[PDB]
């Protein structure tokens, strides 16, 4: 699934996404692609976000909207755990 991550700088194209990628594996290639960590970003969709809750961790792009080459909308609430940069 190469999706289409909209981020500060423009869109970025996150490969290696399998079906079956968990939330902490998604979020976190987001944290090291476009830097954003896991809480200034939500998952929101190209079409109409229900700005649906991650209440879990091991949950997989399966029950997740993100689809194969999608539009998703992550944002930068700036404040997040920032002592490095990279």
């Amino acid at each position: 699934w190469r999706v289409r991550c909209k981020a500060k700088g423009g869109t970025h194209l996150l490969q290696g996404l399998s079906s079956r990628t968990r939330l902490r594996e998604l979020q976190g290639q987001i944290a090291a692609i476009t830097g954003i960590a896991p809480g200034s970003q939500r998952i929101l969709v190209g079409y109409p976000p229900e700005c649906l809750d991650l209440s879990d961790r091991d949950i997989t792009l399966g029950d997740l909207p993100i689809q194969s080459g999608d539009m998703l909308i992550v944002e930068e609430d700036q404040t997040r755990p920032k002592a490095s940069p990279s």
